């Protein structure tokens, strides 16, 4: 996260640092709590990881420093990736991680809500972008979970910002005309929160940008509205 701030214990519970063991533990992607046994983050957190067996999720953290060897985890069940996803910049950015055992709900972990079908035609003023993500292009993964407040950008005026990209109504962008606040290297997979009728939604999945809070280029995200029935046909399966 550039130019962000420490987040306070317990502001984005459904939060996860989803970690990869080979060749050495180390934070691999951010993700988010949607379902007991269900973490939804980007398709391209997995870009090598040939099992689902050198995974690791840690919900409940501020903290990096809070994982150690006896901290506990989730293992990962089943990795589910888009199958129309080939890169970030085409779309399709989205995975599910199928935990082999049940998130326990409270005060430290609960799930995050889903954009309604009735709720594509709302406006989003309240959205915030959490990771432990660099700070800056050339940095290292942040100690203390970061947050940073983003304005939504139109299609319209992203696709002028990304001259030679297709942006899709399956990517959202959110950035201030003159940068300074975005996500970076560490973020992805991450989400990007709206508070509205007092209720947080899950409206996007940090993705892609060129380089990081840069003026006139507009972090992307996985519109997640667009992605409601993969998401339920995959978490609802018979
Ligand atoms: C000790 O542990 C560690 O050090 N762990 C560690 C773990 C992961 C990373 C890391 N993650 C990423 C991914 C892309 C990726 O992982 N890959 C590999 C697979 O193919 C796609 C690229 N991008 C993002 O997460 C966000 C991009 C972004 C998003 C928005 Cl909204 C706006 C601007 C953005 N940036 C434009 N440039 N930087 N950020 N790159 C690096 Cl490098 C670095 C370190």
């Amino acid at each position: 996260i550039v130019g962000g701030t420490a987040s306070v214990r317990g502001e984005w519970p459904w939060q996860v640092t989803l970690h990869t063991t080979s060749p050495t533990q180390r934070h691999l992607c951010g993700g988010s709590i949607i379902g007991n046994q269900w973490i939804l983050t980007a398709a391209h957190c997995f870009y090598g990881v040939e099992s689902p067996k050198i995974l690791r999720v840690y919900s409940g953290i501020l903290n990096q420093s809070e994982i150690k060897e006896d901290t506990s985890f989730f293992g990962v069940q089943e990795i589910i990736i888009h199958d129309q996803y080939k890169m970030a910049e085409s779309g399709y950015d989205i995975a599910l991680l199928k935990l082999e055992t049940t998130v326990g709900y409270g005060d430290s972990q609960r799930p995050i809500c889903l954009p309604s079908k009735g709720d594509r035609n709302v406006i989003y003023t309240d959205c915030w972008v959490t990771g432990w993500g660099y700070r800056k292009l050339r940095d290292k993964i942040q100690n203390t979970l970061q947050k940073a407040k983003i304005p939504l950008v139109t299609n319209e005026e992203c696709q002028k910002r990304y001259r030679g990209h297709k942006i899709t109504h399956k990517m959202i962008c959110a950035g201030y005309r003159e940068g300074g606040k975005d996500a970076c290297k560490g973020d992805s997979g991450g989400p990007l929160s709206c508070k509205h009728n007092e209720v947080w939604h899950l409206v996007g999945i940090t993705s892609w940008g060129e380089g990081c809070a840069q003026r006139e280029r507009p972090g992307v995200y996985t519109n997640v509205v667009e992605y409601v029935d993969w998401i339920l046909e995959k978490t609802q399966a018979v």
